[PDB]
């Protein structure tokens, strides 16, 4: 397929954890970003067949999206907040990598990344 399987949202080999910061990442950070007007391209894995981006996964080797992040948070997949934050950063950087400066999709990611940074500036103790 043009599409690889989506990133795992569970892994029985990997230990689970719940922290105040991870709870906040789901309840506040993810769920607020999700409602932003520019969130829609990032709410699910890129479907290269649907979107006619046959080279997407030829270029992007560590795909990530907020649908996956949401499911990971719901499943207590992450060890800590930093691990989850890394997934958001991978999502943004993928967008900058696959596209180019000034593209509409990049303007969208830029705005979401700013809002994301505002929200993770302070996490609960
Ligand atoms: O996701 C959707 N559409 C969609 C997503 C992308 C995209 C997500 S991550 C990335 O790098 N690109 C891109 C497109 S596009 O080819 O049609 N370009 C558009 C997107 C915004 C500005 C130009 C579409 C719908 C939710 C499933």
């Amino acid at each position: 397929s043009m599409n690889p399987p989506p990133p795992e949202t569970s892994n029985p080999n990997k230990p689970k954890r719940q922290t105040n910061q991870l709870q906040y990442l789901l309840r506040v950070v993810l769920k607020t970003l999700w409602k932003h007007q520019f969130a829609w391209p990032f709410q699910q894995p890129v479907d290269a067949v649907k979107l006619n981006l046959p080279d997407y996964y030829k270029i992007i080797k560590t795909p990530m999206d907020m649908g996956t992040i949401k499911k990971r948070l719901e499943n207590n997949y992450y060890w800590n907040a930093q691990e989850c934050i890394q997934d958001f950063n991978t999502m943004f950087t993928n967008c900058y990598i696959y596209n180019k400066p000034g593209d509409d999709i990049v303007l969208m990611a830029e705005a979401l990344e700013k809002l994301f940074l505002q929200k993770i500036n302070e996490l609960p103790t």
